[PDB]
DNA sequence: TGACCAGCTGGTC
DNA sequence: TGACCAGCTGGTC
């Protein structure tokens, strides 16, 4: 047993209270897939994760779907994408806007919206690379946070 | 923003503390790869995670390297392994022991432990397949909890 | 920065 | 309970 365990138990009833809120807003595990940071983004913007979605997909009060990515700036400078990118994956995202949220560790700093139109420069490079490489799966290429800031439009 | 956000503003400080607490134990993010859930197992078992660590692996006061898995018994009935199971991986597992934490949501009910002797039954079946499958990687072959509760030592 | 490398896991017939 | 479907990121340079 570790001395800090006494501290963990003091906070728990508050953690469980947080996890009860996420649950109420469609999220099941706050300790996975950025589960806990999303709920923040969802409550601030007002988007909605729906029952039975694949990945972090969200919808507004009108049907529009969006793709959410989240990054911790104390650690990296490029948003992650997919561990096995290829045309098929790009197609899923192609038509929908993306929402990118930026955290200083666990504290939220900004939320930037990006139009598909702006994300085209990137889908090209990837698809193009794919071919000119032997139809081999790019391993998590990254989107620069700086690019997102200059090209996106800050909504928080 | 959504009215529930206000409720989220009351619980926040209590959340940052957990994060400050996780960061004191080698956890950079409590909302990913089971950070929160992993903090728990650590303070209980008194295990330690070493920087430049490979995933979610801890050591004891004697350098014995371990592998830690987590699971929500309330929605899936088998532990995950690797998205691309293969001989390279397997040959880094059979060398070390696995701790298994069980939760009912985010509430640990137990912690069993397994020796490489116990797990052999599975690696024998996986190399077997990969070698005649056509060296085709195995995507997240699960290990049944029942198997775990019935072949290991209860640690908690 | 581009291109390298890796990690946590959940759902189903 | 096997053998398939799939998701979220990070790290050295």
């Amino acid at each position: 047993s570790h001395p800090d365990l006494n501290k963990l138990l003091e906070l728990w009833p508050h953690i469980q209270e947080y996890q009860d809120l996420a649950l109420k807003h469609g999220i099941n595990d706050i300790f996975q897939d950025n589960g806990g940071k999303l709920l923040q983004v969802l409550l601030i913007t007002g988007l909605t994760v729906l029952p039975g979605r694949e990945g972090n997909d969200a919808v507004d009060n009108a049907g529009q779907e969006y793709e959410l990515k989240s990054i911790n700036i104390d650690l990296t400078k490029g948003f992650s994408t997919h561990h096995h990118m290829n045309p098929v994956i790009i197609a899923k995202y192609r038509q929908v806007p993306w929402i990118f949220a930026i955290y200083r560790g666990i504290a939220i700093e900004a939320i930037y919206r990006l139009e598909p139109k702006d994300l085209e420069f990137y889908y090209d490079k990837w698809e193009r690379k794919w071919y000119s490489d032997g139809h081999k799966d790019i391993n998590n290429p990254k989107i620069p946070v700086k690019y997102v800031m200059e090209h996106g439009t800050k909504i928080y």
